[PDB]
């Protein structure tokens, strides 16, 4: 038996599968739809059995509130993506009264191969339908900053893809375009592999950040002439100069990685 | 045997000339500062001493700089030795740029056509090597064998300047990526190492890689139907946050914010990340 809270794109499937895998699944919304034993309250839901999945830790604190009285037993495994801080004073507070995971997978994800999620009380940890479990610590926060630091460069990439399809839509379309950019975006992945050595050993060793910052200014007037904004790329120009400016006119890409403190 | 002659020796000129040697061709090289970048004849280049003498050298002419400027300063020379050539500039830059170069250079006769070098200097020669090429076609055409030893070539219109535009758009996606790399690497360094994240990251960067096939279609057509810009913003303020509380600078991430920020304000609370496209422009 498990006890679901939110009901969006992420708490419906993950609830879905729990019944795939003939699961005793309660849930709970602020404002229900489900398809399950419906709980009318968040207290008749806390006795139900627990999985939380919301929009914020707020919500969690919110919505838990008045169910202060149950939660002396109860397993709490909060989906919520977050802060590394909110998960340990959510922690802190949850054990006074007597977990968490970053999903790594979209909704339509959940219970395929592809499908993991990544912290707290390792006796409670002691999900597998979902996706490929993987444990990191005691610390309730650390699966969060895990969650975090993925997404910022998920959030790298879109911004790349966004910026380099809105770039050339004037020529080409986006899908005959992914022919050139999904392929491309391949190497550079691979490229990332090779740099992340640079970064834990201290190389910065050479394609030249002189001549990729000149490179970096014919994106930014050419954006501008295609009447696209070149937002996306000025952090990189930012950090570029900071670079070239520091003496690193000769070194890699990777030589950034101490200007972004 | 087949005779080609560059013009500018950085890290991308050397690699190009040096590639031509090993294919046993006629390389004839020149550069601002030879007793500066290798002149080395050792393995068999000849070197033009102006301009005039490396336009002379050959009629195939693969030109490699830092910008337009530049290849617009190293060939002023009067160009009256132009009539025949086939200028194949490599030059990034923009489209505006390359029409301009392409118009000046039909003017005094030669036949022009320019690339983007999808390539760092190491991956010429290599399979992963690949170059956009856009220009006069058929100047493209007869130097299309020669130019293949560099490179995977991939032609797309007649247009001076659509290479380069390519060219720039990639690059764009690039650095949208290492921006990535860079902060999630930064915000994770001092709690984890890099190399053991990348056990995370490269799968997840091949899964979100995906879902911007799915996402170009979209795009293409004009769904943006939901994973919804209003979750996601709470999201990215939780990674500026976090940022901030590890000493590590959000930067890179903030055009993204501003972007969902227009979106939801626009009514785009329950859309897709793809109905950012139309707020960019
Ligand atoms: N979708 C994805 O691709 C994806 C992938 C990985 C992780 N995630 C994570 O999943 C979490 C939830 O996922 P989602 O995509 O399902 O977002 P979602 O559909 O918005 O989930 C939000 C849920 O929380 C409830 N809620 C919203 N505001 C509330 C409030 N003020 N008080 C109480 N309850 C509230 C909603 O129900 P009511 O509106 O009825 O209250 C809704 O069911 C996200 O924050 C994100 O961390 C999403
Ligand atoms: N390396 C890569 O990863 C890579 C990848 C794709 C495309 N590219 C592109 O290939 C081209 C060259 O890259 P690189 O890495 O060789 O650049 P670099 O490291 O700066 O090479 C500099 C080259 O530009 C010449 N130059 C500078 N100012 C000039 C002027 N006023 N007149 C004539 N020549 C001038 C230099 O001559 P000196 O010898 O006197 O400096 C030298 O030939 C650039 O457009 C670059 O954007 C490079």
């Amino acid at each position: 038996s498990v006890s679901i809270f939110g009901l969006g794109a992420m708490g419906t499937a993950l609830a879905s599968r729990f019944l795939e895998e003939k699961y005793k699944v309660a849930v709970w919304n602020r404002s229900p739809e489900k398809a399950a034993t419906l709980s009318h309250t968040a207290v008749d839901g806390i006795n139900a059995s627990i999985i939380i999945c919301l929009l914020d830790n707020a919500a969690v604190e919110a919505t838990l509130a008045g169910a202060l009285d149950h939660l002396h037993g109860k397993t709490i495994i909060n989906l919520t993506n977050g802060t590394p801080d909110q998960a340990r004073k959510l922690s802190d507070r949850f054990v006074s009264h007597g977990v968490h995971g970053g999903i790594m997978a979209t909704p339509s994800m959940i219970g395929s191969p592809y499908a993991l999620v990544l912290s707290g009380s390792p006796d409670a940890f002691k999900l597998s339908v979902l996706a490929k479990c993987v444990f990191l610590g005691e610390d309730a926060g650390t699966a969060s900053l895990h969650d975090l630091a993925l997404l910022s460069g998920m959030y790298g990439l879109f911004s790349g893809f966004l910026h380099a399809t809105a770039l050339v839509r004037s020529s080409t379309p986006a899908v005959k375009f992914m022919d050139l950019l999904v392929p491309w975006l391949g190497a550079m992945t691979e490229y990332t592999k090779g740099m992340a050595k640079q970064i834990d050993e201290g190389k910065y060793t050479s394609s030249n950040l002189a001549m990729q910052l000149v490179g970096i200014q014919n994106i930014i007037d050419a954006s501008e002439a295609q009447q696209v904004s070149a937002e996306f790329i000025r952090p990189m120009k930012e950090f570029m100069q900071k670079a070239v400016a520091a003496g690193h006119g000769g070194d890699d890409i990777s030589s950034l990685i101490d200007f972004v403190k």
